[PDB]
């Protein structure tokens, strides 16, 4: 930051109040930017400071006074994401509400449920025809035809925000569509536009480079031919996708402008996909790269310049020691992408639940790093995926269990194999190089209902009822940003309608991705004692509980409490109103948990958050029925 | 919520301000209504639309350059805890003379690293007796001879060039019996006497003065009693009255327009009244500081506040926050505790106590900071609690008595030269007066000509100088400290000074003394001004020094030696002094186990090598380890 710039900034200006905030913010901000960019394009042009500059002057005029004061807002607040009242809704928008319209017609629904953040499935213009279901973008500017336009968009914007709902975007970061404005500038050798991808003359850099890449497809390659480069482009995923080329800050300008295009549209949170694959680097796997660090930091830090209201969040499935980098360790802490996916909580729930068993549990937590305490994890039950059994044999074994044995374990079981499983899932991927599998499925199928309701058993239906209201337990208070996925809430069950429709029967996933049914939703609110109607009550109070517990705010991590008996988990968490202790048993059976481990933190007298009533722990053991979650914090003890 | 918003939104001609104010309301109208309805009921509800018109009016009032700094501190929440804030504290007229002439010395201050500027008590005092400033007679106006509100104005203008922050003394507790209101109330306007504490007769007065540990004085047309803890002249003002409250967040609010930036809140403890207790400490306290924190929130987001209370650690935890107050109390209190343990350490040769006293300290809310000093205008009390003492093999009273004995230079060979202040005729505790300087043995030094011991004097001012740069919060260095001032022994020949021995260590600077020393690096003062700017440098480029972390006690193998662990994102530091003359050899992994095989002392540039079995520590040594 010269008199350069500050002048051009000055001269940038009608109103000598927006001049001062932008400078402010350059100050505050500036370091964050410019050291992260010296760090990727090292001597660069120089001229790029003054070119990203222009950018962000451009949006900075563009961002209506309503996102601007919205912008005022989440400085007065930092931690918006991390407020308990926080909760999340995933959805595609068609299979929700037809159009983004129709969306505006639901916002009582979501408002209703306390819904305070709705992540709408990718929408930004696709390719026409195989698009990887919306990761191939035709245009940033740009939304899917049948779903409405910007203009939608930008309405539904408003809307949500007047409910207090965030909305958030998928956007690709590594690649465009083969059809992209660019691609297709490329093609007709422009050079400018062919310094935005990976292009190769000949066959010897993709030989280069492939020498230690793995297979995203196991389409196979990471290469394509194109007949107007003849020539080969860098094409990880598919064909029709090609990487675009982070080492040329054009591209960085690009995204920028299109990050800042989309906030002044009124999205708040961007979902940063294939951000892991953004570097290349010859005698790498071209993953996880330190530059795609810098890059995250950097772009993080301009829009904190224009758009303070706006956060990211990072989706990478990666181990452990990898996914923190996302969040941020040594000179970043929260200056990069400021949410991230908890994988691993999602797969010891349900590794728990078939195992009845929760020490590999607390051993995947246990070797969990901390995180900056300004981020925030997103945690769910399901998603649009199906289902990896992401479990590192080193958690395995502190466990006392073989890393693959589990794993197959968890496939058999959830796919219906093992005998006297709950499971309803379907087989996804099969890979015969490990033997290992993946599964898809509804969250009220894999949780036992549809077994339950094939039997008519009271007994077992009420067993898989109080499985999904476990597992939703479990998320609502880890501390971090719930995640509920669309019809959760209704226990929806595997729908084998998408065989019969012609696009969805070759992939399974569309068993788990069902269409809103309006109507059912409205059968469920007046049938509270139906299964649905149980979890529909039973999950809409433990929304209304989290929303009024304080020691769920997200800059607190949950600790684990070594558990006397294996069929309990049990999490501390300290605040200064005082500690809370959660209790899970993840048995069908009665536990009596003794007393000790939650005297020691707790104190004689506590009181469950969840239900209400007291608990002595100057008594040997507790009660714990099956599914049974406590929130205990301390209490008193008149009677 | 509704009638706010109404009033708000006409209340101003730019939608903007509007907007900012509704904005600001609602992040931090909880923590204000909240509080008042916990102090005043909900008896009283005509207050919130007569705290918004004062916090209104000061809002049209507060200059654009103010607003400015006022985001940027919303950019950045934690000024106070960036390891870049030095403070400096000095009396005006013993500093600069007048206030004006503050602004022809900030080349020093600046060229010094400070960005934290405590001036002493300067609102305008009664004449005569002061209490040496605590006794206000108007808190819009300044001490003649140090100027006129547009002298503080202009030199907070100055000072904000210069990225200084301008904190100022404002007594919560009490007024003059000068000021206005107590006026108002002699003569009296029924509103004003219940500003006060009024009695008609002696019984009242009674029923209080049971649980206090005079505390009420008789005045004519008053004939009856008012309440005065301190002295007579100096009114309890009557916080049950909300009409009190609202003259306090209007006198706070037109200061900070006239650009003081950190308030620090006087006799705070005090401002509560309850039959029965001491009267101090009492619940209420925190909800009104909390409320007076929140309109500070809401108007002037670039104004923080300091509590000074001298009070047990178990009870000055709450002034930072507890429970709902978490980070509402204050932004910073001082660490009394900190101050008392360098100097006995010092004197002692032992640091057991001081590991003893850490400890036993609960941790503070991370928005926080200390405010951690050597010295100040004060006498030292040892305020060493019996438990502490206890679990560090020690008797209390014993070391209590120890320290008096060795710093008023009476215990056998001794370096301290400081003065008595106080004698108790029960416990036989004492209180010391003497500079830095003095107390760390340099006078001593300077009669022997010795060099061995003028180095040693040198090294113990720079060693409890390095601790207080490095143990996270504001160091607040005392006027002249830098320059080893000695004690003064001109203030018997004023009159005015004579009885109260405290001016000994509360000099007059001297302009062409501090020119001679900046000339002079190898004199003794040279070696504490050079010492001491170069420690200031190191800490301005250590992250690990942010506030927002603790340091933690590493016990020690060596009682000679203390040691402190500061966890960071950027890797560790340990933080290893050495209390006494004696070279100490500590164990290798002590270091190791927190730091890794190789590391570097940011204090000297050197490298380390833990590959030994023992480190090499000489005598009134500072290292500054971190890994690399």
């Amino acid at each position: 930051l010269t008199s350069e710039l500050a002048a051009q900034v000055r001269d940038a200006f009608d109103d000598d109040r927006d001049a001062e905030t932008f400078l402010l913010r350059l100050e505050r901000y500036g370091e964050d930017l410019w050291e992260s960019l010296r760090a990727v394009y090292g001597d660069q042009v120089r001229a790029l400071p003054g070119r990203l500059l222009e950018v962000m002057l451009h949006a900075y005029h563009a961002r209506p006074a309503e996102l601007r004061r919205l912008d005022e807002a989440r400085l007065l607040r930092p931690d918006w994401l991390q407020r308990p009242e926080m909760v999340g809704y995933v959805a595609y928008t068609d299979r929700f509400a037809g159009t983004l319209k129709g969306v505006e017609e639901r916002l009582d629904y979501l408002e209703g449920l306390g819904v305070k953040y709705l992540h709408l499935m990718p929408l930004l213009r696709p390719r026409e025809g195989e698009n990887d279901g919306g990761y191939a973008v035709q245009d940033y500017r740009a939304v899917r035809p049948d779903l409405g336009t910007m203009d939608d968009l930008s309405a539904l914007a408003r809307a949500l925000r007047g409910r207090g709902i965030s909305l958030v975007l998928d956007l690709v970061l590594n690649h465009v569509a083969r059809e992209h404005a660019w691609a297709q500038k490329a093609r007709a050798g422009d050079p400018k536009y062919r310094a935005y991808f990976h292009l190769f003359p000949d066959r010897r850099g993709p030989d280069a480079f492939e020498a230690t890449l793995p297979e995203i497809f196991p389409a196979p390659g990471n290469f394509s031919w194109d007949e107007e480069i003849g020539g080969w482009v860098w094409t990880t995923f598919n064909s029709y996708q090609w990487d675009l080329n982070w080492a040329n800050p054009d591209v960085f300008l690009e995204f920028v402008d299109i990050i800042l295009y989309l906030a002044n549209r009124g999205v708040e949170v961007f979902r940063l996909d294939a951000i892991a694959f953004i570097w290349k680097r010859l005698g790498t796997d071209c993953q996880n790269q330190p530059e795609v660090h810098h890059l995250t930091r950097a772009l993080r830090a301009a829009a904190r310049i224009v758009a303070p209201a706006v956060a990211f969040k990072a989706e990478a499935i990666v181990a452990p020691a990898d996914l923190i980098h996302y969040l941020g360790t040594r000179a970043h802490h929260g200056k990069v992408s400021d949410m991230a996916y908890h994988n691993s909580l999602m797969v010891q729930l349900w590794s728990s639940l078939a195992s009845r068993n929760t020490r590999l549990f607390e051993e995947a937590l246990r070797a969990f790093p901390p995180k900056p305490t300004s981020t925030t994890w997103g945690l769910y039950v399901r998603c649009h995926d199906d289902i990896g059994w992401a479990i590192s044999d080193e958690d395995a074994a502190r466990a006392g269990l073989n890393g693959a044995a589990h794993r197959h374990f968890l496939s058999d079981f959830y796919s219906g194999q093992f005998p006297g499983s709950f499971a309803r899932g379907l087989v996804f991927q099969y890979n015969p190089v490990n033997g290992d599998r993946r599964i898809s499925g509804s969250a009220a199928s894999l949780a036992g209902l549809e077994a339950a309701l094939e039997t008519g058993d009271p007994g077992r239906i009420e067993d898989a009822v109080r499985r999904l209201l476990l597992l939703h337990t479990v998320i609502l208070g880890f501390g971090g940003v719930p995640l509920l996925y669309m019809g959760d809430e209704l226990a929806l069950l595997n729908d084998y309608a998408f065989e019969d429709v012609p696009e969805h029967a070759p992939d399974n996933r569309w068993v788990h991705r069902p269409q809103m049914d309006w109507a059912l939703a409205e059968r469920v609110r007046q049938e509270p004692s139906s299964p649905a109607g149980r979890v529909n009550t039973g999950l809409r109070h433990l929304l209304r509980v989290r929303r009024d517990t304080p020691q769920l705010h997200a800059s607190i991590e949950s600790q684990v409490l070594p558990s006397p008996d294996s069929r309990a988990l049990l999490l501390r968490r300290d605040h200064p109103l005082g500690g809370m202790v959660q209790v899970y048993n993840f048995s069908e059976e009665t536990v009596m948990l003794p007393s000790h481990v939650l005297r020691d933190v707790l104190g004689d007298h506590v009181q469950d958050r969840l239900s209400g009533s007291a608990f002595r722990l100057d008594r040997p053991t507790v009660r714990l029925e099956g599914y049974r979650a406590l929130w205990l914090t301390a209490g008193e003890a008149p009677a």
